[PDB]
């Protein structure tokens, strides 16, 4: 069980923190959305929230990551919502399949609940 | 006809403002993208713009929300662009089906028009 | 070969910088994800990164743009990852098919590599 601080960037100017799948998983289009486990857990740095996005090279290989919001105070496991687009997709354990982007969390006076 | 300030957050640390559908709508994959009405209207707080994203629990139930940009000065109704992925999806009136995230709008010297 | 500074906004309050396709391209659902060329190149302004998103009017016409991350220091050509959802889609040369959003790039102590 690892915190976000254990993630790595591909390059200093890379916006994304790479996320791997902890299981070998096979996906087909008729399966629809599947939640892949990452072994990485929230919460995020103060005043930030997260967006999970696909890696372009993975998207182009037929695995669609659906954009997901990670709330600042989420303490569960970060999962990747993914679907094979057209073809059979095989995700091996340790393949980097998504990236976490950190964004400023803006305060508003919207009521909470 | 309601402003964004009428939206609520699920929790203090929730990044998203929840959006409901004001109509009962049935969606099938062969329908392609449909724009669902929310009864909520722009514009946004100064120096901000919006992103519409799916709720994870809704995505996992087979309703794909396509990420949408809400411009700072948009004064129309916020619509959710959505598609049933694999199966028949029934949206009831009042179901929260998307979330609005607020982001900083960066100024640049790009020409306007 | 053009820099991001050559892009235009539709309106002063438009969050997105519009991206065109430099080729006439036909897309069908069975083709899966295709990378469309824009003739626009990174890198981005300092302390920023990019997100490529669909235009709503294009999404509603059946062309799905998959959200893409443009890293701050990317110096290659910005491509649009796109898929025809349900129907045959014809992209003409010069049609604006996506938009680039600029976001703050947050520094963290995550290891780089
Ligand atoms: O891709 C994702 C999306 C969300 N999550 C987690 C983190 C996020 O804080 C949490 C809640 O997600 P959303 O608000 O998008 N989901 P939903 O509105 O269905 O649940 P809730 O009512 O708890 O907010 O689910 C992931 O692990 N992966
Ligand atoms: O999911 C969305 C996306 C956009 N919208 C509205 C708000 C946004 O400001 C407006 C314009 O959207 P985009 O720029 O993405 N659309 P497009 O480029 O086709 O139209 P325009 O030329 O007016 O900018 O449409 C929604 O209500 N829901
Ligand atoms: O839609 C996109 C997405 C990315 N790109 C370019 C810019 C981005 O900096 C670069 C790398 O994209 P990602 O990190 O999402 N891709 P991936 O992780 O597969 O490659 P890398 O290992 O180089 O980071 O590809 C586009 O031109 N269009
Ligand atoms: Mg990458
Ligand atoms: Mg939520
Ligand atoms: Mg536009």
């Amino acid at each position: 069980k690892q915190p976000i601080s254990k993630l790595t960037r591909a390059t200093p100017g890379s916006a994304g923190l790479d996320l791997c799948s902890t299981s070998h998983t096979v996906l087909t289009p008729e399966m629809g959305p599947q939640a892949l486990s990452t072994g990485i857990y929230g919460p995020l740095p103060p005043n930030t929230f997260g967006l999970i996005l696909g890696r372009s090279s993975i998207t182009m290989k037929g695995l669609q990551v659906y954009p997901g919001v990670i709330d600042n105070d989420y303490t569960g496991e970060i999962k990747i919502m993914a679907k094979a687009v057209n073809n059979i997709v095989t995700v091996s354990q340790g393949n980097r399949i998504a990236q976490l982007i950190l964004l400023p969390l803006i305060e508003t006076d919207n009521k909470v609940q």
